[PDB]
């Protein structure tokens, strides 16, 4: 159909990811699974495929397990993330995207 | 610089660069199996008489291709420039997308 | 012996100073959209078991990050399929394109 592909989005040293698309607003925080420290260098993008709004992780941060173009979170369906890989976690009322450190 | 809308590849993966009078056809396939891919998004942009085909996004599970010029039609003396993802075989044009490492 | 090649950093012209033996080749690191030369992109060519490959150790500032990304196979004269979407041949020269990356916060 008519999919609006947003520009590529990379996370800074704070690891934050503010997604204000449409009538939905949410902030993530890319962190390491073991250390919970913020991560920088994760590429994200949003496409408006039909009516569903999905968040992809085009690239994982450097030194971490590669996450290549995988759907991570469905923005249109609320908290119903795609759940193909449950890397999204809630803690202390905050949302975090998880990347596993490579060996 | 004109206005063109994004298009999504289907089960056939057929792409037609029918702009003005210069027309080219492509088939989005896999880089290993040459199987027709679905999910890629492409858009057309014309700038100074150069019609360029960009890949806005690659299908899920494949290597990310983000706003990369794949094929460019030159209406002047320059020849048509293409990215390395364009392969010619059996008199056809193939747009390849590499699958994920895992 | 394994020949170790020194890495190059692209300047304001965006050109790559690749000069392996007689296989000397010219690449130009440019923006994927504005087609303007980019600086700061760190490349290096290495060899392992008779396979000359061109790696990108770092992408230019403000663009999609890249760490140890294979780009071009110098031995075969063929770009890797995973990076084939970024290798473009225009007027006899080869160009390496990069897409600008926006902030997340």
């Amino acid at each position: 159909g008519e999919p609006k592909v947003y520009a590529p989005v990379t996370t800074g040293a704070d690891g934050k990811l503010s997604l204000s698309v449409g009538g939905y607003k949410k902030t993530f925080t890319k962190v390491d699974a073991a250390t919970k420290a913020p991560l920088a260098g994760a590429v994200f993008q949003v496409v408006e495929k039909d009516g569903d709004i999905t968040l992809y992780e085009l690239s994982s941060p450097a030194g971490y397990v590669p996450v290549t173009n995988k759907p991570i979170y469905n923005i249109s369906t609320g908290e119903a993330f795609d759940s193909a890989a449950a890397s999204v976690v809630k803690e202390d009322g905050q949302y975090y995207i998880t990347n596993t450190a490579a060996l």
